[PDB]
């Protein structure tokens, strides 16, 4: 019973991330799609020509839109990539056949798109990035905000658990970003009836120094999954700190 696995990667980052679980995926005997977000990875397009959310998730949304009527998929994202597969959720229902948030922002239907990084930032200190940076960019009128992960937050809070080369390739790959939080603010949010009719999982990382895990329970607790996984070992990076883990579970998930 094959399974096309469609991956998608967190903010500042690619579908370079992906390079560990997708041939254990293929190995498996299953399709892997693993996508660059707008100005991620090889996209060719620049940060400051995205300035809406939906700009930025558009490259999912082309692979969503060529799954044949046979077909589904299976969602993977993970941190800011869980709100592009509630977009993907929200647009192609009938596509999917379960959505997985790992160590990543579920969203609620009953919430605005922006309550996820409220309640982050209510958690979080404003200093939880270290070394990154962040500039204004766009129309002065209504500024994007862009940024960059500084190579300290990098190794300490997201790599800390992967080889240095990894943390390296990362620091070579890694793109200015965008959350989106002023566009998020003005979007339409997601419904019970599309977004909510999709099965969720979820996927614990428990030593995700970004995004900890009394947060990631949080969004169990409160949102909700059908399933809901753990990876004892896994940093921020999962995919690329504990990859078979993440294979595994993602197996288990599906199957």
């Amino acid at each position: 019973q094959q399974k096309h696995f469609v991956l998608v990667h967190g903010g500042c980052l690619g579908a370079w991330i992906w390079y560990k679980l997708k041939p254990l995926l293929e190995s498996a005997g299953h399709k892997v799609t693993a996508v660059d977000l707008s100005a991620a990875g090889i996209n060719p397009r620049r940060l400051d020509e995205i300035h809406t959310f939906r700009d930025y998730s558009e490259p999912l949304m082309e692979v969503m839109a060529s799954i044949p009527p046979d077909e589904k998929v299976v969602l993977l994202g993970h941190s800011f990539g869980g709100m592009s597969l509630g977009l993907a959720m929200e647009t192609y229902p009938e596509k999917i056949s379960v959505a997985v948030f790992m160590s990543a922002m579920m969203p609620d239907p009953n919430h605005s798109l922006t309550y996820p990084f409220e309640k982050y930032n209510e958690k979080c200190p404003a200093d939880m990035m270290l070394d990154s940076q962040f500039s204004t960019y766009g129309n002065p009128e209504n500024p994007g905000m862009s940024m960059i992960l500084g190579p300290q937050f990098m190794a300490l809070k997201m790599f800390q658990n992967c080889s240095v080369e990894d943390l390296e390739l990362a620091k070579m790959l890694t793109r200015p970003g965008s959350l989106f939080f002023q566009d998020l603010a003005k979007a339409k949010k997601f419904s019970t009836e599309r977004y909510g009719s999709v099965k969720r999982a979820y996927i614990f990382c428990n030593e995700d120094k970004s995004f900890p895990v009394e947060f990631q329970k949080w969004f169990v607790e409160s949102v909700g999954a059908d399933k809901v996984k753990e990876i004892k070992e896994a940093d921020a990076m999962g995919m690329l700190s504990q990859p078979r883990e993440v294979c595994k579970c993602l197996l288990d998930i599906s199957d």
